[PDB]
């Protein structure tokens, strides 16, 4: 029943099958890391991650004179077993958290069919996979195997704070935005969590608030996740798509702007700012896309590799883009099917739905000002659990987010930088 079905341990022994040493196709060299695969098509890697860009290696903090206004740095963060064990520990809980609201186990549910499609190959007639799109794991006998994944949660670079899901491009293809998907690494930490103002007025002003409540992290790592449903199927809106913030004075003298891709994701009164005609285009747009991979399917004759049959293949993205088949056995996109997991990805799996479901309380726009980073720990159960996150039932913590509210429950929460002001 539960969305991992082992409780791994950092020191368990490697066994080359799901806790094993492991290379990235970041396009360069790397020593092997220690990973761990969760559950069908998930990997977790306790590291921090300065692999997927070779550019941020350096985990060290510029001179304070260089850093920016909401950021944190701590290069000693995720060094130790220690704590490579309690992230791996809080990293499976929150997954256990989200799979077991319906919202969860449906996104989880999308994210472990959403297989990155098979357009590697030259020749239309053949389906090749995208080794981008594999993690290349060591044997028991020392060699390695390529392995497709899904997804792959890390810890975060050099800035700890900037959470984000990424995943290696293609010399020609748009994998994200093209209907095919690619693997998604997503940076994240159960670590530490961002503190945000009750009151709507004082959330989204730059100047007031310290930051009284604590943002569950459970929210966090499922808007990592939406992100990853929509880069899976390959649907994510283009982040020069933007929109100038004019609902917020302090955004606006600052010539703000927030993509639509965190508008979307985001959700609720946010996703309106999408306007109904720029929302066809991009649907339409989609569409288009999914028209192609059918096409590309039904042109399909050979298959590389011998892990799979052509028509094992052809059915398991005919399973993922939920296509129909006509007598003749082609492909083709129906409207109704198309809009309605377009819409299963865009509009229900969303930031503010997710909150519904996890019965906490949360930013009400994404369009707010930060206010301050604390460190947690949610692994013990007398701090955080699966049913309830921090508002643990039959305790003070119960009621009215007492749970996430930093002053009651301040013994779960210890800041370490206030970011009001300094914007
Ligand atoms: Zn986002």
């Amino acid at each position: 029943m539960p969305f991992v079905n082992k409780q791994f341990n950092y020191k368990d022994p490697v066994n080359g099958v799901d806790i094993a040493y492991i290379k990235i196709p970041n396009a360069g060299q790397m020593q092997p890391v220690k990973a761990f695969k969760i559950h069908n098509k998930i990997w977790v890697i306790p590291e921090r991650d300065t692999f997927t860009n070779p550019e941020e290696g350096d985990l060290n903090p510029p001179p304070e004179a260089k850093q920016v206004p909401v950021s944190y740095y701590d290069s000693t963060y995720l060094s130790t077993d220690n704590e490579k064990d309690n992230y791996l520990k809080g990293v499976t809980k929150l997954f256990e958290r989200i799979y077991s609201t319906d919202l969860g186990r449906m996104l989880l549910t999308s994210i472990v069919r959403g297989i990155p499609f098979w357009g590697g190959s030259t020749i239309d007639t053949e389906l090749k996979v995208i080794d981008t799109n594999c993690i290349n794991v060591i044997q028991p006998d020392g060699s390695y195997r390529s392995e497709e994944l899904n997804l792959v949660i890390i810890g975060p670079s050099a800035d700890i704070i900037q959470f984000e899901c990424k995943s290696f491009g293609h010399e020609v293809l748009n994998l994200t935005r093209n209907g095919y998907g690619s693997t998604q690494y997503i940076r994240f930490s159960p670590d530490f969590t961002f503190g945000f103002e009750e009151s709507l007025e004082v959330d989204t002003n730059p100047l007031l608030g310290a930051g009284k409540f604590a943002t569950d992290p459970a929210v966090t790592l499922a808007h990592e996740l939406i992100h990853a449903g929509h880069r899976l199927y390959g649907i994510a809106i283009n982040p020069n798509r933007v929109f100038k913030v004019n609902t917020n004075a302090y955004y606006e003298m600052s010539g703000l702007e927030v993509s639509f891709e965190e508008l979307r994701t985001f959700g609720g009164h946010d996703a309106k700012f999408i306007d109904s005609l720029q929302e066809n285009e991009f649907r339409l747009y989609y569409y288009n896309k999914f028209k192609d991979i059918a096409s590309t399917l039904n042109k399909a004759k050979s298959i590389v590799g011998t892990t799979a049959s052509l028509q094992y293949m052809k059915n398991v993205f005919k399973e993922k883009y939920l296509l129909s088949e006509d007598t003749s056995g082609k492909f083709s996109v129906d409207k109704l099917k198309f809009d309605k997991l377009y819409k299963m990805l865009t509009e229900i799996y969303t930031e503010d739905n997710f909150v519904k479901f996890f019965k906490v309380l949360n930013r009400k726009t994404y369009l707010n000002f930060d206010k301050a980073v604390f460190k947690i720990n949610i692994v013990p159960k007398v701090n955080y659990t699966i049913y309830d996150g921090f508002n643990l039932r039959n305790t003070n913590l119960a009621a009215n987010f007492n749970g996430q509210n930093t002053e009651i429950n301040n013994m779960n929460f210890t800041k370490l930088k206030n970011f009001t002001g300094l914007f």
